[PDB]
C-alpha cells in the first residue's frame, strides 16, 4: 500500500483539522497519493523510470539531445511520463477514475498539442492514457500501439487505505455543509 510515514502525516493532519476547506484540501491530497501511489506501482510494472508532469521540452531534449531548447516550437504539457522506443514517442497520463470523462479530456488535449511538433520531429507522438478503476481494479489502457509493444500490463495494488482515510474524513466532516460542498 501507500508508505507507513505517508499514511500516519494524513491521519495526523484528519485529527487536527477543525475547518471544512482544510479537510477539502485533505480530500485532493488523498486523490493526488493515490494517483501518485498508482504512478510508482505502475512505472514498476512497465520498467520505466518513476515521473510526474515533465516538461515536454525535457522529453524533446532527451529522446533528440542536439535540438536547441532555446528555440524549438514545443507544446506546454506536463504528461506524467513518456517511453521513447523504436523512434515512437509514447507521451503517458496515469489515471484513477470509475469514469474514462478525464481520460477523453486529456486526450484531446495532448492528441491535439504534439500533432506539430511529431511533424516537425517526423517522430510519431502516441498518447497513452493508463487509468485504473479505484473499485474493480481494472486496468484499461487506450492505446492498441502500446499493449502490442508491452506482454499484459498487471499492476495488482488497491485503495483500501485511502478508502480508509477519506472514510475518517468523512466521519469527522461528514454533517459540515461547507465540506460537502466544497470544491478548493
Ligand atoms: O498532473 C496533473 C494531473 C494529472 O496528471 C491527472 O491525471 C489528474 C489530475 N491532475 N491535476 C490535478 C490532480 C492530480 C492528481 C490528483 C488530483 C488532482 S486534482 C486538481 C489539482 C491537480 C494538480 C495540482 C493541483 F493544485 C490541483 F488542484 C493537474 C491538472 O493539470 C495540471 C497537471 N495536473
Ligand atoms: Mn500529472
Ligand atoms: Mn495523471
Ligand atoms: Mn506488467
Amino acid at each position: 500500500g501507500m508508505d507507513y510515514q505517508e499514511y500516519q502525516q494524513f491521519l495526523a493532519r484528519i485529527n487536527t483539522a477543525r475547518d471544512a476547506c482544510v479537510a477539502k484540501d485533505i480530500d485532493v491530497d488523498l486523490l493526488m497519493a493515490r494517483h501518485d501511489y498508482f504512478g510508482r506501482e505502475l512505472c514498476k510494472s512497465l520498467n520505466i523510470e518513476y515521473r510526474n508532469d515533465v516538461p515536454f521540452i525535457d522529453i524533446i531534449l532527451d529522446i533528440r539531445p542536439e535540438v536547441d531548447p532555446l528555440t524549438i516550437d514545443a507544446p506546454h504539457i506536463t504528461p506524467d511520463n513518456y517511453l521513447y522506443i523504436n523512434n515512437v514517442l509514447y507521451i503517458i497520463d496515469y489515471k484513477v477514475s470509475v469514469s474514462n470523462e478525464s481520460s477523453v479530456i486529456t486526450y484531446d488535449k495532448y492528441y491535439e498539442l504534439t500533432r506539430d511538433i511529431s511533424d516537425r520531429l517526423s517522430i510519431p507522438i502516441e498518447i497513452v492514457i493508463i487509468r485504473i478503476d479505484p473499485v474493480s481494479r481494472d486496468l484499461h489502457i487506450n492505446s492498441d500501439r502500446f499493449k502490442e509493444l508491452y506482454p499484459t500490463i498487471v499492476v495488482d495494488i488497491n485503495f483500501n487505505q485511502f478508502f480508509d482515510l477519506k472514510q475518517l474524513l468523512y466521519e469527522k466532516f461528514g454533517d459540515d455543509e461547507e465540506f460537502l460542498l466544497k470544491v478548493a
